[PDB]
């Protein structure tokens, strides 16, 4: 008992946490649905966006059930959240297209298509049937300027313009979580730390509009290099999880590349080794570095989760 | 031995960090020299600049050296760290006084004056005797502008309008890490996430310029409020550390007003307690809760540490 909350703590998954004794007791007492959402901006995904779903996965492990959200509808509009300029809404047809890579790729990290294991949702199932003098009513009511003003990731794009559209995001997400909430009986949502406006946002309608559902938030940490240069984008670009952008060698080439400062956490963040496994990995590390043996590791273990066995030996397999 | 690091951790007092072996070697094998910077852009510091140097202190009663850095120099620039607009440049004036008024409650919390204890500097001390064609050659050279591109806190002002004076603020932090390394014998800085931007940009600088000097980097977390609201920030204002401007009750309430939700990481936080002390209020927080046992505490235990007892009593005493 009280395992999971350990784990998640030793590899330091854990950031910013809306109620961390409701958490852990939760955690411990019974068994947490909850959710993590991508909005379809891309056919594909990179390593930025690994790290939170990953997570959701180690949830899985102990029990729980995890919920991979696609916004059909909320990718409509844009997240302005960690924004500066405004997110071009783009056409009912890319966002469709993009959605079908996307939602390929989340079928290799997770088994949907079991009776009671991960669900698969799209958002635009049900905001597309709400009005909007029904969402006035229903929802908007519940929602109050001021909470919303100050809200840190408006700040942002407060200072030189933000739509309504940009501006209204945050209740779309909502809405989310109180109909998942209610439907699939939803208690946590993770999500990275630009995530955490639209999550509190959350918690906040479903408490006003119905006494909070026992409704708890969880954020992950920034994946940071140790010189301070982005983690996932080069230079030619990021490293996506599509092997028709970046060869699954380039894939493994990105990882092996570690530093030595960062191998470690890297290893704790994105593989399911463990800890005396890791900690074995560590003192070879620290001791006979030509061997790069910890970088080599990682490279491995993390192709071999994306591009399966069968390319991680098509990840060395040119020279 | 290992007690310091183990205290941060238990309190959660970190987030990022450039090297994690090297730190916990270096904080168990000997006495680090460490330091946090302010520039004077207000005459007077808010709650929200107190975690971090509360942190100094952490570190300074396990036998370290704190060194508050006053801005003289860079706060005539203005930093750009987390920005959208250009930080207007002040006066030679105005910032003389906001010096006035910060380096006093610097000295409320630290004890200047001994002989190897805390050290206070400024560094127009020294970045006023550089000049444009030494800057260039000595310095600039060895900064790369590809390094600086990309760098997280550049995007957000480089899709609007940033100038070179804004641009050109981190070199400025560098230099005074290099500087304090050398003079001082500094091997750690800590600041806020949002300086984990100038921090890295300091570490790299002393690495090219001359073998890094076993220098490291880390921060401290944002302190969030439950419901998502800016921590802080209520409405009248900023609840500042002068009485002058927030009076040492308006002060006291704030904290009173703290939800149970973060009322025990607000005590792990801000006050000196101790491990059973702050497990003993958890116990009757979660428990006997019309008592308000923890708010109570926190109020007083950090009223106390900035308008000192004779205050915290004034912070009551109207009715
Ligand atoms: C692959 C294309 C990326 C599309 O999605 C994202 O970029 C991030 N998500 C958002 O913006 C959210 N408003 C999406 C959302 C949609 C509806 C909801 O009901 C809840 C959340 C992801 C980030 O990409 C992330 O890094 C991992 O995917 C982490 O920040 C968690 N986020 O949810
Ligand atoms: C009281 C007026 C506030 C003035 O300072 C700040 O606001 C923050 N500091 C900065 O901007 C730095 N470029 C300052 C600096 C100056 C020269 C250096 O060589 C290194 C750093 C503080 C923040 O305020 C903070 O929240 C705590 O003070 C945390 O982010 C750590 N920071 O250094």
């Amino acid at each position: 008992t009280n395992v999971l909350i350990e784990d998640l703590k030793w590899r330091g998954l854990i950031y910013q946490q809306t109620d961390e004794q409701g958490i852990e007791d939760l955690l411990n007492k019974e068994q947490v649905t909850l959710y993590c959402g991508a909005d379809p901006t891309a056919d594909s995904l990179h390593i930025g966006h690994l790290l939170p779903f990953l997570t959701l996965r180690r949830f899985q492990e102990h029990g729980h059930r995890p919920i991979v959200l696609i916004g059909g509808g909320t990718g409509m509009i844009g997240d302005p959240s960690g924004k500066s300029e405004e997110r071009v809404l783009q056409t009912e047809e890319q966002v469709d297209k993009n959605i079908e890579g996307i939602s390929k790729q989340m079928h290799n990290i997770f088994e949907f298509g079991t009776d009671h294991g991960a669900v698969l949702v799209n958002n635009r199932d049900w905001l597309g049937q709400i009005s909007l003098i029904s969402f006035l009513r229903d929802y908007g009511k519940h929602v109050g300027v001021n909470y919303m003003l100050g809200k840190d990731s408006i700040q942002s794009r407060l200072e030189h313009g933000i739509s309504y559209t940009e501006f209204t995001y945050t209740i779309l997400q909502a809405i989310d979580f109180g109909h998942l909430n209610r439907e699939l009986n939803c208690k946590i949502q993770v999500g990275g730390s630009d995530q955490w406006g639209n999550i509190t946002s959350g918690i906040e309608l479903m408490r006003r509009m119905y006494g909070q559902t026992d409704a708890y938030g969880l954020t992950i940490p920034l994946v940071t290099k140790s010189d301070g240069k982005k983690f996932g984008k080069s230079e030619s670009g990021a490293v996506w999880l599509d092997a028709e952008k970046t060869s699954p060698y380039e894939f493994y080439q990105f990882w092996i590349n570690q530093s030595d400062e960062d191998v470690i956490k890297f290893l704790k963040y994105f593989t399911f080794l463990g800890k005396e496994e890791i900690d074995r990995l560590e003192q070879s590390k620290n001791e006979a570095p030509h061997l790069r043996e910890a970088q080599k590791t990682l490279a491995e273990e993390v192709t071999k989760f994306i591009h399966g066995e069968d390319a991680l030996n098509d990840a060395i397999r040119i020279s």
